[PDB]
């Protein structure tokens, strides 16, 4: 069978404690629900099931995927649930939901991720009572999300352990982050971002406030680089510039069979073609999309070359040279318009957002063969590979 | 395709501060997964990815599914996440894992769930400071596990409004519960649970304790049921007997292509030949395995006197007879060695516990056709049916 | 015997999370002590005893007034408590200081009191375990400092008994408000805090601070008061503007004989001629200084007109009024630089808060007899007579 | 004027979270209020003002010493308030007022102690909030009460100085343990304890409970206090036998003038002749009584020898041998019936405590001269010498 995406959308990612600071991720996912079907014609009442990618939904109540398809109107008929594989996560989602229509077992499947950690509670386990002594409160956002749990420190360590595995320097890291910032503050000027972000209105008690641009998105020079110290290790080279940031936002795709599109007269962004998903060392988790983008591309039977479009996640600087130094694909067609270092990170919604960043990509400049793929924590993998219809 | 269930396990239903009451969920799912390897001599490094379902992975750390995967043995080679259907968490793990060999994309999946509800922490909101007053620490047991986020009143206040649509006496329920009990009580005594049953070694400090039986089990009488005051409404039927209680506890699946498991040797429990889910409305979330089922039975070209033996999940004792009337199969194979009422409610593993009750039971009767299915919070339903080579 | 007063300084009294946001109460507490001895010529070696009065000391250590001793310099042989009467615990730490001495046990005694509401932690009992549901994190402020021990509301609502009791409109509480705002706005202009404020420098990790400015005064006008909604009744008269606020700050005074005043040569700021404390009913604690004053001037000898200055401090602009209505006192007398309206309300520390600005008015317009009392939570006033030498 | 105790009165000491597990402090003050007023045939009505000693009042509400005051029937009239000079507040109250009545300030004074460690909460500023990470959940009882501001460490290494300096053997610090142990045990046994105990009737959801014995009095050998490991240090000799433990309880005395007592008819258990407090270095606080009770001879006039009976509170075996073999008084006449090594260290009310203890003592075998004394956190040290009618 053929799977295609009809229609993508995706909220605009927010800073940390920023514009999205008191807004859960259901409601954020709502948003996008509702206008990937908007920008598709298909009615509410025609989802079969809705799978969004979160890591951090403790404190939001049952089932944030729930909500956020009921609070964006799918009926009670329609299922929802949640999954998580990390930074992966948005993205398999719409894998997953790929199969549940390549299965026969749906028809229209809207699939994505949201992420809210700036919602992210401080947890403890009190059943068994704290007789004496004192005890820590735990951060959901680093435990559960940001510090590996085999290797105790925290993911950027693990981007430091892949700058000294490929000997990246630190002026070599900062070169390739002040290139992201550089592409990113030129999309967002000249509204290359318009069409896949989705205005979202947060409402507050003090009127209401409409979120429509990338809050993350600054002017970084090369020496502005330099000052940085490092955040993880005294004798680092990984600091809060060259490496992504905490963010909210959400993302999905509406996916539906190549059939169906013909049969309503929409037109996809992209047919997806393959996809893959394989593990590494924990301790250099950043090379994970190496052998995934080539799993992905081996099931495609597209060589590297191939590629007219590339969207590699940029969870830290040292990862991000690595997977372009080593696939050797052409650095000009990676992250045209900016990458997580200059956008943001949102965990659960990163997959589902750099493949709405390629989506239009390849519409915009006509591109025909694309790629997108994260690197995930714990030691994993994630690529999917899009072809234009 | 066809893919089958190759082996099966589960660990003992613990106790709410029971047994694991200080055991992680993940070490849980860790026995669960080497213990489908070994029963059916697949070794570790050929399980293509793990899908393990869990509702509560607050504080746990970095993706659960992914450290029950590598302590149980399961190279960096492997992928893992963790997915979030509520009750239906633990079978619709399977039926995803189903979808991966059925897409190609696999070849051996260890699918099933984990929860550990009495690791569950309590958590607040805490990043946007308190100015002043009091705030509340939410359990995050109760409020992501136990609370309908659409009305906000416990699971126990849906049961009655089933109870009060479908006209079940207050006596009525009592003598499920019973029922529930007694089958179950019969079930421990002739040992028809020690090959579902994989043994876990509770490693404490005063020595070491190996937990290998359902430490849930009682001796309840008809008078000593009918003294129990209203747990969720001042003014109700349903009590803390005739509903599931807080459980701990793992359950997997070893899942493989039919053609791999004669290559193989291996003498699968049965065949999956259809699987299906289905939303109902929030206000009676009991009868979520209703329309489910007859969606799974309809893919499989089954009818409903077809079925030789069913395992429908006892969230509480007013959905049981619901489900029950509505669909019409013999209540004499339903939950033949007792249910949910009796055993526990690992909320992420019941899905799959339910399952390994199942296939354990219809390989040691001689059952051919078999359908597990339970109702989901929220309003929905997952359902599966099982045939045996 | 006769006790005086040698010297008295206080520090700038601080907005709730303002300058003193992150300043412990003890810190503060050891720049007045050795402002004190600074200003007396007494040498810290020289101090018997410290006596500080603390309400909300939770989290900050074992004995926050011997951290201030210690800290402002005084030697380890000398001894050091705390006291909590509440809002009177400033001016009772004093009386009980002038004891010391009376009663031939001490020689000089430095005291008064000190109070941090900003650091107030948030505390919740946790040793008996919470097996299940929400608890509640509990405001030490509120619960220990702001809430009645018997009827269960604020402070703010014993300030509505009395306007309630006393007939006080919104608009004489709003305009008592006004006269306290420009009374010790045009106070803090002309420099009439300079030599009672000892300058507190907030050692922050970007650059020092110095505070030497109470930083709650502001312009107040009568329509920005008049649209403030009641922060205590949905329909009453106590708003946030016509009530004090919450407020940080230290002040003290060295106490010692009047002979020994005169061997040393230092011209004291005043005598304790008389002290008084007594309680009154709960539900109109803000009556407290209306016995207690009575007491206090009875014990002296003093009618009420007698009095040449009074400092009655305004926990409420409702307490406020109706002790100058019983006590009938002129009221161009009372508060002549302002009240805690207007100048802030650090419960602890506001006893010798309003005993600094009384002593130092006192002896720049030549005033002999002075008085100064506050009302005290739970139903009880305190007050103190002043004579100068 | 001339001080005396008309009567004295003691709940028994609780252990931690035992039978006051959860009972506040003004609960336990509240009986000892109402029970040194039947002892004296004085009413609540008579009572000018209520002193009460405490330590950890956070979240019990304002000024706890009241709320014990108003529940033992005190009224509205007087007044009432809290000091804190950590283990020496319950005898240092006495003293405070023993002065409101020698400066003809007060008749009547209910004065003494009251603590419940069980009930002392964690708490945690989160006022200005957590913007990332873990944060600790501070223990009030150990923070506040417990650990040394200045170095930080317990109050048990305060002990280990103290016993590295005075040359005292693990075994001589035991074999002190033995003998409290055993002189408490006899003397529960002998009924020594029955005059100065008031029943407590622990008001429980499943009956009420009388408590009129000091359960933290067991039988203990010296080869199970030898084979305890030190709960301090590592390598060290200060272990949970031979240190005073964590205990909730309260104790009171009713002072009033010599002169009083004999126009009322009272026979008072003993006359307040001096009182002294002197501070000491903090690295050994446990060496406080050492200067503070030679002061309190001296200003009594009396000589070490003069003394017939001396209570010197047992913080640890190590600073309480170094008391007695400094001082040289004969240990024969110190704590006959047992210290806080086997009775129990209820910070706030320990002063009072040994007090009642001494009292009843002195004037069951008619001891003339007495004197009580304690060590102080933070390097103080307080000693009460009072003389019999
Ligand atoms: C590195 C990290 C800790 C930054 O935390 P942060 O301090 O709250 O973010 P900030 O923007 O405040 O960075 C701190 C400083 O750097 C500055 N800064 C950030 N980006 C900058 C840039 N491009 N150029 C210059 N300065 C910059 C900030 O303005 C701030 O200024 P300050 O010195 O006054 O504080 C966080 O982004 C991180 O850990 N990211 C990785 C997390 C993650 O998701 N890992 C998994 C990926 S798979
Ligand atoms: C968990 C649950 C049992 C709570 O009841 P509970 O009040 O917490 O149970 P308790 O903590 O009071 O302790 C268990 C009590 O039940 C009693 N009990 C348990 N099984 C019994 C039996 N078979 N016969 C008689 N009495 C029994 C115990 O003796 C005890 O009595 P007690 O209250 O006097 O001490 C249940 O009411 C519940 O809330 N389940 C929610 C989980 C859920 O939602 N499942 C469905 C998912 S859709
Ligand atoms: C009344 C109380 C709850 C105020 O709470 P608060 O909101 O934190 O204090 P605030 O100053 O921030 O009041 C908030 C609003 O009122 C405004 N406001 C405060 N004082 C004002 C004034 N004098 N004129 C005009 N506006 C004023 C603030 O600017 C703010 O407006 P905004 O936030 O809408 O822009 C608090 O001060 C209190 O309870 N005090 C009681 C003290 C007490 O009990 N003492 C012991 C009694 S013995
Ligand atoms: C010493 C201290 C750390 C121990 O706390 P604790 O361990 O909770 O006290 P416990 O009652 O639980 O004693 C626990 C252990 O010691 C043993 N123990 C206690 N008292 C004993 C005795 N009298 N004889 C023999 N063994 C005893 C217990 O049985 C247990 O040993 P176990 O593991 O074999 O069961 C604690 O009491 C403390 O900090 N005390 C200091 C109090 C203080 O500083 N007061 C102020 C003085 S200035
Ligand atoms: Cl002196
Ligand atoms: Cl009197």
């Amino acid at each position: 069978p053929s799977i295609v995406i009809a229609s993508a959308a995706r909220t605009a990612v927010g800073s940390f404690n920023g514009a999205f600071a008191n807004t859960p991720a259901h409601e954020l996912g709502a948003t996008v629900i509702s206008a990937v079907l908007e920008r598709a014609g298909v009615a509410a009442g025609e989802v079969n099931e809705v799978i969004l990618g979160q890591v951090l939904p403790a404190g939001e109540g049952q089932n944030p995927a729930r909500q956020a398809a009921m609070k964006a109107g799918v009926p009670q008929e329609a299922t929802a649930w949640g999954m998580n594989q990390l930074c992966g996560s948005g993205l398999r989602a719409v894998a997953l939901g790929m199969q549940q229509i390549a299965t026969g077992d749906a028809s229209i499947i809207v699939a994505g991720g949201m992420e809210s950690m700036s919602m992210a509670p401080h947890c403890a386990h009190l059943r068994g009572g704290v007789k004496m002594g004192d005890f820590k409160m735990i951060d959901t956002m680093i435990k559960d999300g940001l510090t590996d749990a085999f290797y105790g420190y925290h993911m950027g360590t693990t981007a430091e352990n892949v700058a000294k595995q490929w000997q990246l320097s630190r002026d070599e890291q900062d070169a390739f982050a002040v290139a992201s910032y550089n592409k990113a503050e030129a999309a967002q000027k000249d509204g290359r971002f318009k069409d896949e972000i989705v205005p979202f209105i947060v409402k507050g008690r003090k009127g209401d406030i409409t979120v429509d641009a990338d809050e993350e998105i600054r002017g970084a020079t090369l020496d502005s680089m330099a000052k940085l110290r490092p955040a993880f290790d005294k004798e680092g080279t990984v600091t809060a510039g060259n490496a992504s940031g905490l963010n909210d936002g959400a993302a999905a795709a509406l996916l539906m069979s190549e059939a169906e599109a013909s049969r309503r007269g929409i037109q996809p962004l992209g047919r997806i073609v393959s996809w893959a998903t394989v593990g590494v060392d924990p301790k250099v988790m950043g090379t994970g999309p190496i052998p995934a983008s080539r799993k992905a591309l081996e099931r495609a039977g597209w060589k590297i070359g191939d590629l007219d479009l590339v969207e590699a996640n940029e969870a830290f600087a040292a990862q991000a040279c690595a997977v372009n130094k080593d696939l050797g694909w052409d650095p000009s067609i990676v992250n045209v318009n900016g990458g997580a270092i200059a956008i943001g990170h949102p965990i659960g919604a990163s997959g589902a957002r750099i493949l709405n960043t390629l989506l239009f990509e390849m519409k915009r400049r006509g591109a025909r063969k694309g790629l997108a793929t994260l690197c995930i924590g714990g030691g994993m993998g994630v690529a999917m590979c899009i072809e234009s219809l």
